[PDB]
DNA sequence: ACTATGACGC
DNA sequence: TGCGTCATA
């Protein structure tokens, strides 16, 4: 129960299954459980792909990959595709089926939304006062019904491996210990099922989750099994489930950091960190990374979960490719236009909705030549909520940047965005 | 030339 | 602070 093998709280991460294909089934009922997928609103051998349903997965369909490549593999394959607005993608659908969702879970416990279609949830207070109400009673399989446990059983059908791993956990649990790190997490488990139960009852969505004692853990229990199911993470099965992760796998170490970490150890398995020194890991990594590193190989980390469900920020862009490069200032003019009239419509419900005021507007340009996501950034006062202003102010700082008369080389992007609410 | 939000260091 | 860079859905 110690904070020193950081089993110290009971942390869950709920995602959508194939959340955007949920949406558009909900809405059209001849979608349901057959395969499907969902492109952006650009169409080009077919549109690129960001969401794709698990029957259609089973064809080899994934998404970042042509609809129309992925059409041959899955020739049974039904399409949906973003509604456009302004010249780009509109997800108002998505994001108040977002809403739906969270409002939910916020029921159960307080929750870190952190992305559109998952969020973290610390569930420690949840598991005393549910192991208060309990009075001694033993927790049965049957609240369980969707539960994975990590690790077991040692020594359809896959039904039947789920339920036997899941007695064998059962059957080993503490009865007196009430703080026992895995009794801990079951019990969080258990709030899980009916917060799922729940979710699915009231928007007929379905989710997983993972059970854990941190995010990272609880991130990665989650995507163990899915769909529609939970996993469960013990601290003692992290060595085994370490042993053949991916470094690039884990929370965080997804990029750079954790392709770094496998260039300068030679190692590619999270397990692996575990042979080297604090010291080793800080004098490579630096003081604090090292420390991350150290600990969390050791199934440790201490990233608390923050309440959150309010953007810190809005904002929308647009990408313009090859030809289409914005050079001359009537382009640019435009663009900033539709950017700002889809900002000044989402400000304005936000304001409707959270009685909060940004303050302050973002540019984002790229510019033809860069590889860079974005080439520069800059910022002003937004003291208006009226688009054909904020196009202006936007335009005058981009002004500022730097041929005096065109743009060269031209635009590949343009980005607004609402911050430092108040 | 295949499309959002959040955090960190300084 | 404001900005470049990094992380990830
Ligand atoms: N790179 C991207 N660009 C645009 N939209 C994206 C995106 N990645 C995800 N989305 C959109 C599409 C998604 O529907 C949604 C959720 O992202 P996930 O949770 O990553 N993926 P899903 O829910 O689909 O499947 P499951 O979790 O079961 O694996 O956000
Ligand atoms: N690679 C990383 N990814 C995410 N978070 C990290 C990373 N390295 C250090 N930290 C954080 C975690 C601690 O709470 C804190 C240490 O005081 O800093
Ligand atoms: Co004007
Ligand atoms: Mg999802
Ligand atoms: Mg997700």
């Amino acid at each position: 129960p110690h904070m020193a093998t950081g089993q110290d709280r009971v942390v869950a991460l709920v995602d959508m299954d194939c959340f955007f294909v949920q949406v558009e089934q909900r809405q059209n009922p001849h979608l349901r459980n057959k395969p499907c997928a969902v492109v952006q609103y650009k169409s080009w051998k077919g549109g690129g792909i960001i969401a794709v349903s698990y029957e259609a997965r089973a064809f080899g369909v994934t998404r970042s990959m042509w609809a129309d490549d992925a059409k041959k593999l899955c020739p049974d394959l039904l399409l949906a595709q973003v509604r456009e607005s302004r010249g780009k993608a509109n997800l108002t659908k998505y994001r108040e089926a977002s809403v739906e969702v969270m409002e939910i879970m916020s029921r159960f416990a307080v929750i870190e939304r952190a992305s559109i279609d998952e969020a973290y949830v610390d569930l420690t207070s949840a598991v005393q006062e549910r192991l208060q109400k309990l009075q001694g009673q033993p927790i049965s399989a049957d609240l369980l019904p969707s539960t994975y446990i990590e690790g077991l059983p040692q020594g359809v059908q896959k039904e039947g491996m789920r339920k036997q791993g899941l007695f064998q956990w059962l059957d080993s649990l503490q009865i007196d210990n009430l703080t026992s790190p895995d009794l801990q997490l079951t019990v969080g488990a258990v709030i899980v099922e009916e917060m799922r139960a729940a979710i699915e009852r009231e928007t007929g969505f379905q989710c997983s989750a993972g059970i854990s004692h941190n995010k990272v853990l609880a991130k990665l229990a989650c995507g163990l099994n899915k769909p529609n199911r939970q996993t469960l993470v013990s601290h003692g099965s992290v060595p085994q489930l370490f042993s053949q992760m991916p470094i690039r796998k884990i929370r965080s170490l997804g990029g750079k950091l954790g392709a770094s970490v496998i260039e300068i150890l030679g190692i590619e398995y999270m397990g692996e960190l575990t042979q080297f020194t604090e010291s080793q890991l800080q004098s490579h990594f630096g003081e604090k990374n090292g420390s991350w590193l150290y600990a969390m190989c050791r199934g440790i980390e201490h990233d608390p979960v923050k309440p959150r469900q309010l953007p810190k920020t809005i904002g929308c862009s647009k990408n313009f490719p090859g030809k289409t490069a914005l050079a001359t200032r009537e382009q640019v003019q435009w663009w900033l236009l539709q950017l700002a009239q889809e900002l000044e419509e989402r400000l304005t419900k936000d304001r409707n909705d959270n009685d909060r005021v940004a303050t302050q507007l973002v540019v984002s340009i790229r510019v033809q030549g860069d590889k860079r996501l974005s080439s520069l950034r800059r910022c002003c006062a937004l003291t208006r909520y009226d688009a054909h202003k904020m196009s202006h102010d936007a335009f005058t700082v981009i002004k500022n940047c730097n041929i005096q008369t065109e743009w060269s080389p031209p635009l590949t992007m343009l980005f607004l965005c609402a911050t430092k609410f108040s």
